């Protein structure tokens, strides 16, 4: 019982692309640019359609870069997120109703206002390490249990 979902991480050499969520799930966080993968799509055109739908940025080459499992207590649906990175991108980030995107230096990143597993795997993503990871969560805020493991293959 899983839904398959996309998580794009626009990462250069001194900064990384987040957006503030403006409305619905992640609401108040600085988020990468993601959701849910459609009917006949695959999982990479998924990732670069949303991309363009939430930041307006073209992207060229994307990377895999990891498989995460959210479990929320008491929901049915698992989450199955594919995670992917890129460096060489196009156009200007935009700013909408729904997202406003900001450049962190590698050294502000703002976890406190992130999702807090993010703490655990950004720190990998940073470093062009592969990862599979499983995060079981009572509510938005609390992290019961979780696994995390670098891997060769995505
Ligand atoms: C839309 C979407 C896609 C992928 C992940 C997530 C959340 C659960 C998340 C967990 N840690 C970072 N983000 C969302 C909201």
């Amino acid at each position: 019982a899983s839904r398959l979902y996309t998580l794009v991480l626009v990462l250069q050499p001194q900064r990384v692309l987040l957006g503030m969520k403006k409305r619905g799930f992640g609401a108040g966080r600085w988020n990468g640019f993601g959701g849910k993968v459609q009917e006949g799509e695959t999982i990479e055109d998924g990732a670069r359609r949303e991309l363009q739908e939430e930041s307006g940025l073209t992207v060229d080459a994307l990377h895999k870069v990891g498989q995460i499992v959210f479990e929320f207590v008491g929901e049915p649906e698992l989450m199955d997120v594919h995670v992917f990175c890129t460096d060489s991108i196009q156009g200007t980030p935009v700013e909408s109703d729904e997202m406003r995107p900001c450049w962190f230096q590698l050294d502000q990143i703002p976890f406190k206002d992130m999702w807090p597993d993010d703490s655990y795997w950004f720190p990998l993503l940073l470093q062009k390490k592969k990862f599979h990871g499983y995060f079981k969560f009572q509510g938005q805020d609390t992290i019961l249990d979780y696994t995390l493991r670098e891997v060769d293959t995505v």
